[PDB]
Order: C-alpha cells, then structure tokens, then sequence
DNA sequence: CCGACGGCGCATCAGC
DNA sequence: GCTGATGCGC
DNA sequence: GTCGG
C-alpha cells in the first residue's frame, strides 16, 4: 500500500463529487487517479511525479503537493465539518439511498440512523431492506465464507436442472481475499441470444435459493438480474452469519464469455477497456463486442473466449488476478 | 481550448 | 396501460 | 478533473 494515503484521499474526494456535487465524472476522475497511483510500483514523492501518470492532470497534483507535505487536505477538513455534506454522505451509504435522496431526507431532516428508524415509512422497499442490514452490509466477506456460499450456491443450482452453470465472478473470481458481496453469473442451454426456449429460467433459481433459506430478501428482481440477501447457515449455539448481499445475473449462453469478462470487473478495469475499445473502434457491453462504422453499432463479432475479446482491441490477455483495478 | 467520459437491468415517475 | 426519463444499482 | 484531437 505504497501511496495510501493518496489513494484515500481520491477516494474520499471521489465520494464527495458524487454523493454531494452529484457530479459523477469528478467522481470518475478520481476514481481513475486513484487507481492508476494505486498500481505505481514507487513511493510518490511529489505531484509533479503523480502528474505524469494518465489521469492524474494538474489538480490532482496540487491536492498530491499539499497532502505530501502536511498529511491532510483542507478541501477535505473542510468537507468533513459541513454538517450537510457529512450527512449526505452518510445516507448514501444505504443500499437503495442515493445522492437525490440522501439530499431529500436531508431537506426533511431525516439525517442520522435513529432518524431512518424511526421513519421507515418513507423508504421504498430496497431502502428498507438496506436501512435493515445496514451493518452487515458494511462487513466484508473472506474467501472462506465465500467458498461456502459458492458450494450453497453450485448445488441447488444443479438440484434444479443440471444444465445450469452458475460462475462466481466479481473479486471473488479476481482471486481477492475478501469480497463486498457475491456475485453470480448463471447460464442454461435454453437461453441463447437466438431464443428462450423456458420461461423461470432465474425465478426457478431464485425460488430454490429461498427454500432453503439461503436467500432472504429481494431488492430487485427481473428476468435477466436478481438483486437481493443470503445468509450462511451457522450450526447450533453459534451466532449467525452476517446478511450478505448477493447478485445473480442470467446471461445468453452463446454470450457467456463477454458476461463473465463484464462480471469479473473490476468496474474501472471494465472501464479502461471498453473506453480503449472505442479508442480501437469497438464497442463492448456484457454480450457482445461490436465493431463501430457513423459511429453506429456494427454485428456481434465472434466469440470463443476471453482472449478473443482482449485480442481484438490488441490487449494482451490479463488474468482476472490482474485486472483489479 | 473542447467534447467525451462504459454500458446496461430494475424500480419508479411523469405525461399521455 | 405504455413510453421515455431519472434514480440507483452492478 | 483530465485528456486527445
Ligand atoms: N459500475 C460498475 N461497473 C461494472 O462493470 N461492474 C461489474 C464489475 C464488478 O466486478 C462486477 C461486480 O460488482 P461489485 O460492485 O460487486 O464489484 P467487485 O469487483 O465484485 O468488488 P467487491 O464486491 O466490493 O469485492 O460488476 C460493477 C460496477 C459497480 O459499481
Ligand atoms: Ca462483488
Ligand atoms: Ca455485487
Ligand atoms: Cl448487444
Ligand atoms: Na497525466
Ligand atoms: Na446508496
């Protein structure tokens, strides 16, 4: 963690732009600053120094010039005592609490925790459910606990219909140590982008999950992506698992591998490379990569793997170890 | 200097 | 009810 | 906030 610090910082403006600016491409900009100086191999030892990396331009380098010599920021001292901002900010840490309604409750004077409680009534439904877990959605999850959700996971999917192949991606699949949450990329033979031959496809999943109380809450739910709430079993005299938030993301079959590049991130690695395909003529989404002509869409180009992907862009391949960006 | 910034699923809302 | 925009999420 | 054209 050579530049801690730094990173921080970007990070911690980062959040402020979009949670309280509402200005999502500041909140882009440091984000990528802050990643691209996360992966610098050196101990940054001034601005000019971090201004020489893409992303880092001449604000940044002052904020870097003044938190390298005193060891804080006063844009950030500052943003750190106004009560409005501090408030904001904090709403949004609720799931389904985003910068427009974290300003609203603000307005309203819903602006503490004891103050979400005791008025649930104006939550929607994924607001409630994320005021509900809100403690045990700030944990993390070790890998070990997500090897046991993937087992859970693996095989009631197989229970199911055994042509079912669910894929852990995300940081999980990333090789990380711990996770945010799960993430589940899911396939059936019946679901192509010619055709689906079955309806259910994701409730019949979904459903199966919940009757073994392993899914316990739904935020959201379609018939591609299911947002929701798993809990692992714990054993007898043991305190319970915390509440975990889980994704499951039905996907063409035939487009499995632009699924699990998207799914497997990270979102700023996903970021790089599809704004480095447009520079390359492409466009990329979750199912396809398409060639741009009037700058329209062309055809889904084939397939057959990851690599393909990276191969027509000229990206030599990397290994979802090495795209945690 | 200036346009452009990755791409999309689900929930909710305005307006018809 | 649908359609398109907005909010919030991955 | 940053950057390529
Ligand atoms: N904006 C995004 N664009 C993306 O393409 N994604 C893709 C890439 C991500 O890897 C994956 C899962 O999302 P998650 O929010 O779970 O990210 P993780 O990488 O799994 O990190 P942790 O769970 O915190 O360990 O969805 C996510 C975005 C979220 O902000
Ligand atoms: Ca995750
Ligand atoms: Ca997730
Ligand atoms: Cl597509
Ligand atoms: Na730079
Ligand atoms: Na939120």
């Amino acid at each position: 963690t050579l530049n801690g610090g730094i990173t921080d910082m970007l990070t911690e403006l980062a959040n402020f732009e979009k949670n309280v600016s509402q200005a999502i491409h500041k909140y882009n900009a440091y984000r990528k600053a802050a990643s691209v100086i996360a992966k610098y191999p050196h101990k940054i030892k001034s601005g000019a120094e971090a201004k020489k990396l893409p992303g880092v331009g001449t604000k940044i380098a002052e904020k870097i010039d003044e938190f390298l010599a005193t060891g804080k920021l006063r844009k950030l001292e500052k943003i750190r005592q106004d009560d409005t901002s501090s408030s904001i900010n904090f709403l949004t840490r609720v799931s389904g609490i985003g910068p427009s309604a974290a300003r609203k409750f603000v307005d309203e004077g819903i602006k503490t925790l004891e103050d979400l409680r005791k008025n649930e009534d104006k939550l929607n439904h994924h607001q409630r459910i994320g005021l509900k877990y809100f403690g045990d959605f700030e944990k993390r999850i070790p890998r070990e606990e997500m090897l046991q959700m993937q087992d859970i996971v693996l095989n009631e999917v197989k229970k199911v219909d055994s042509e079912y192949i669910a894929t852990v991606c995300g940081s999980f699949r990333r090789g990380a140590e711990s996770s945010g949450d799960m993430d589940v990329l899911l396939t059936h033979p019946s679901f192509t982008s010619e055709s689906t031959k079955q309806p259910k496809l994701l409730h019949q999943v979904v459903e199966q999950l919940q009757k073994v109380h392993f899914i316990t809450d739904t935020l959201s739910k379609g018939e591609t992506k299911f947002m929701g709430v798993c809990q692992l079993p714990s054993k007898n005299d043991e305190k319970e698992y915390p509440h975990r938030r889980i994704d499951i993301r039905l996907i063409p079959k035939d487009q499995y591998y632009c699924g699990v590049l998207y799914f497997t991130g990270s979102d700023i690695f996903n970021k790089n490379m599809r704004a480095h395909a447009l520079e390359k003529g492409f466009t990329i989404n979750e199912y396809t990569i398409r060639p741009l002509g009037t700058g329209v869409a062309g055809e889904p180009l084939p397939v057959d793997s990851e690599k393909d992907i990276f191969d027509y862009i000229q990206w030599k391949y990397r290994e979802p170890k090495d795209r945690s960006e």
